[PDB]
C-alpha cells in the first residue's frame, strides 16, 4: 500500500493543496521543482523517477499527450528505512509556460528492483509502481500571470 504527494514550486513560489503558486511569464523560462512525498515505498530500494508538466484549465488536462516538459532526476531515489520521506525532482528553467494559464506536475515512481510478486511463486516479479496523476491538485499546480 503506498502513495505519492507533491508540491510544485515555480521560481521560488511553492504552491499548497490549498493554494496555487502564481508567478509571472519568465522568458529565460520559469524554474519548476517538484518534491514527492512518498509513503509505504519498500525501504532502502532504489527508485526511478519521471515527472511530467501539462497545461491544465479548470482541473482537466488541455493537451494530455503533448508535455511541456519530462523530467528522469537524477535517475536513481533511495527510500528511507520507514519508507516514508521526501525527494526533490528538478525539472529545469522550463520555456512554453505562458500567462493566463496554468500548470501541473505529474509523477510516475517505479523500483529498479522487481519487488511485487504477482503470480504466487514466491519470486517478485513485478516493479513497485507508485503514480500522483491528479489535474485538480492546487498542491502540484502553478499558475502564471
Ligand atoms: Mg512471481
Amino acid at each position: 500500500v503506498s502513495s505519492l504527494q507533491t508540491t510544485v514550486e515555480a521560481d521560488g513560489q511553492s504552491s499548497t493543496a490549498e493554494k496555487s503558486a502564481e508567478v509571472t511569464e519568465n522568458k529565460d523560462g520559469v524554474n519548476v521543482v517538484d518534491t514527492i512525498h512518498y509513503k509505504g515505498l519498500i525501504p532502502k530500494q532504489k527508485y526511478e523517477v519521471v515527472g511530467i508538466l501539462y497545461e491544465v484549465k479548470d482541473g482537466k488536462l488541455v493537451d494530455p499527450n503533448k508535455p511541456i516538459t519530462i523530467s528522469n532526476g537524477t535517475g536513481e531515489y533511495t527510500v528511507s528505512d520507514s519508507g516514508e520521506g521526501e525527494w526533490k525532482l528538478n525539472f529545469g528553467k522550463i520555456d512554453g509556460v505562458e500567462a493566463r494559464k496554468s500548470y501541473v506536475v505529474y509523477e510516475e515512481v517505479t523500483s529498479v528492483e522487481n519487488l511485487v510478486d504477482t503470480d504466487n511463486d514466491g519470486n517478485p516479479d513485478k516493479k513497485h509502481e507508485v503514480e500522483h496523476k491528479d489535474p485538480k491538485d492546487k498542491s502540484q499546480t502553478f499558475v502564471v500571470k
